[PDB]
């Protein structure tokens, strides 16, 4: 028993990250077989901030204008080319610690890993969410462009998010590893602002039949509630709504516990109305959004 | 910006975790050297962990009874030996992947990152506290024996931790690499029960200074106090007594805000006596005490 947040283990990402330098800016890159995945602002100077040309900027650079340091170890760059907001540079050596793998790009809700790199070095390692505004709360100083967010189910390691920027509020935003940002973030250093956000529904109830399965009872009620009411209450708090393919999802912890997914969402209404008085729920004394009904499945038991 | 509940990572001591298997029993081993560490326990059925004679159990067993698997290759144990609550098998290979390393006994409120393992093979990880009541409030279930703790200090991995065994109150315990128990504890089943806790006070002022770094301001305060007053405050709500040496530990964090420990002090007497009122620290509720002074400014900092 016990519950937390709990990240993959980091070794099979740890072997794969190296350091890109391009005139005085250096960051983090991804080096998969015979290639090394970066953010494309590598190659931005101080002038270029604010409105970018990417193309014009990279059609001026030569291969030898990319220094790739793996450990001790330059590689030698023998072919560029940028998709979307990522750059790839094609180096002359596979790397022989390359896991399983694959690019997946993830919905807001979902859970990983993220490892913190600075100068191709890891730093450690934490679990995020993609929030509803599709930002997440990291942890990252100047240096960690290029860390990545990952997955490891069975022995493959799935690649969702690579960092490129921190916003004003404090959190931080990037794209898949094809380059494509999640939200509405551009990678140009013009007023771009996180829209207000929401507490994750789905994985809120997760947390609670994590609650229930580690032994604890003392929230639950005697009620039932439409899936429409709770929406609409739920809604007065800043949650996001509750689908059917939610309720769906939830099927198998209601299951095991015994306890229908209306009926906990009963629950958590009584929850939002009244606090905890005083009380925790696993460790904790404000509702956790940051688990998954996978990731509880996973864990518990 | 932003502070996270951060792990080191954990790869270099993946490469030391195998499968040790002795009659129906499976459960983790650590490979260094030629040396695979594993709790003694390994040995026992349920009758024997009633009432086990660890020696009286292992002179029955041949080195061909421990069946110890790294990935999908078994290793031949050449010899085994007991130290304390640990049995050592000695294998006829070196582990080609042994970090530099070092075995380290931690004092309580201090840190650290355990890989929480099953069948030899790595699930998860996550930072832990060394409690005051010598458990840890881990994330372990049947099978998670044999799991490590440890730090990275520079490239020197110190292993720290290996867990035994869940208490009835569902947290968790276990020895140093040495096989010496944290705490009043031993490797047996009979009734056993954590101590009454008590709150890390160096860990939550440190935490406070890691909100303030992070622009979370509001528990500040005008006042000062002194040690003995604080300490008064403390004892009434079940945190550690600090030290003069805490304070000077804090030093570095204090400089850096401009706020003196005795200045956070002074918050943190606040907070207890009158609560949060409605308010977060870095989006919680709660006194976070299993962030160290060193973890902060790790963390605010950059280390690789
Ligand atoms: O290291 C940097 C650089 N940077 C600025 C940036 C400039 C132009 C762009 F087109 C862009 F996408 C990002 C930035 O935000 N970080 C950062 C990342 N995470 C946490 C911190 Br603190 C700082
Ligand atoms: O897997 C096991 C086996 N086990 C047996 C045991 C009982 C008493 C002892 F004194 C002892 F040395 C061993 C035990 O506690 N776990 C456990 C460890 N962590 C989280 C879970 Br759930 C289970
Ligand atoms: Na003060």
């Amino acid at each position: 028993s016990g519950f937390r947040k709990m990240a993959f283990p980091s070794g099979k990402v740890e072997g794969c990250m190296v350091q890109v330098t391009c005139g005085t800016t250096t960051l983090n890159g991804l080096w998969l077989d015979d290639v090394v995945y970066c953010p494309r602002h590598v190659i931005c100077t101080s002038e270029d901030m604010l409105n970018p040309n990417y193309e014009d900027l990279l059609i001026r650079k030569s291969n030898h204008n990319f220094l790739v340091q793996a450990g001790n170890v330059q590689l030698r760059v023998i072919g560029h080319s940028m998709q979307n907001c990522v750059l790839k540079l094609k180096v002359d050596t596979a790397n022989p610690k390359t896991p399983k793998y694959k690019f997946v790009r993830i919905q807001p809700g979902q859970t990983f890993s993220v490892l913190a790199c600075y100068n191709g070095s890891p730093s450690g390692v934490y679990q995020c969410a993609m929030r509803p505004n599709f930002t997440i709360k990291g942890s990252f100083l100047n240096g960690s462009c290029g860390s990545v967010g990952f997955n490891i189910d069975y022995d493959c390691v799935s690649f969702c998010y690579m960092h490129h920027m921190e916003l004003p509020t404090g959190v931080h935003a990037g794209t898949d590893l094809e380059g494509n940002f999640y939200g509405p973030f551009v990678d140009r250093q013009t007023a771009q602002a996180a829209g207000t956000d929401t507490t994750i529904t789905v994985n809120v109830l997760a947390w609670l039949y994590a609650a229930v399965i580690n032994g604890d009872r003392w929230f639950l009620n005697r009620f039932t509630t439409t899936l429409n009411d709770f929406n609409l209450v739920a809604m007065k708090y800043n949650y996001e709504p509750l689908t059917q393919d939610h309720v769906d999802i939830l099927g198998p912890l209601s299951a095991q516990t015994g306890i229908a997914v209306l009926d906990m969402c009963a629950s958590l209404k009584e929850l939002l109305q009244n606090g905890m008085n005083g009380r925790t729920i696993l460790g904790s004394a404000l509702l956790e959004d940051e688990f998954t009904p996978f990731d509880v499945v996973r864990q518990c038991s």
